[PDB]
């Protein structure tokens, strides 16, 4: 892994800042692929369920099903904090499109709700964690709004980075099991559409996010 500093330094070379998501989309995708290739970071995960399972919905225009900017770092920090307890990571296979970002990504939420329920069907003993970044945080919010209490009681923790709905709770869920990380100066957390540097640096919060999750996925 590069250090967090070398990673952020590469992001500052390749990521577009100050543009709207619409104008920046293709450069964001290309920039994330460049960083992923340079550092050997996977932008797609489809693991079987682990002892802990994370379902992660990526941000608008992110490549793959987890992107490079935040997801991979969160998964690495979580697995490190879990020790030998195996973490299975599943990306949420949705378009992460510009249009869905601007409309609210509701149907994607419904499909994620079915993805969640299907993990719980298949892996009744896993400790399930939901994660999101940017639009993916909207998808998690929408999934929770479309789910029943029994499903939601089976979710151990929710971590949202760069939440476009910042200030709204995760519906149907215990707020004490939710962590929302929105940087000061991230326009997306203000309901905006501009991609600024603070939107791109959530890898710095991976260790703190992992530490939030660990006590919520205990078997003791």
């Amino acid at each position: 892994w590069p250090s967090i500093n070398e990673f952020l330094s590469e992001l500052a070379k390749v990521m577009p800042i100050g543009d709207t998501i619409t104008a920046a989309c293709d450069l964001i995708s290309d920039g994330e692929d460049a960083a992923a290739s340079l550092f050997g970071i996977s932008e797609t995960e489809n693991d079987p369920c682990g002892d802990v399972t994370v379902l992660f919905a990526r941000g608008t225009c992110d490549p793959g099903n987890v992107g490079v900017l935040v997801g991979p770092w969160f998964f690495d920090s979580l697995q490190t904090a879990l020790g030998s307890r195996t973490l299975g990571v599943k990306g949420v296979p949705y378009p992460a499109s510009v249009q869905d970002f601007l409309s609210g990504s509701v149907q994607n939420g419904i499909n994620m709700a079915n993805q969640i329920k299907s993990v719980l069907q298949s892996c009744p003993n896993t400790k399930l964690v939901l994660g999101g970044y940017s639009q993916g945080s909207m998808v998690v919010h929408n999934a929770a709004s479309n789910l029943d209490a029994a499903t939601m009681s089976k979710i151990s923790a929710v971590v949202l980075f760069g939440d476009p709905y910042y200030g709204k709770p995760v519906a149907n869920f215990d707020a004490a099991k939710t962590l929302v990380v929105c940087h000061d100066g991230d326009n997306i957390c203000q309901g905006g559409d501009i991609i600024l540097l603070p939107h791109l640096t959530y890898a710095e919060d991976a260790d703190t996010a992992a530490a939030f999750v660990v006590p919520l996925v205990s078997h003791h």
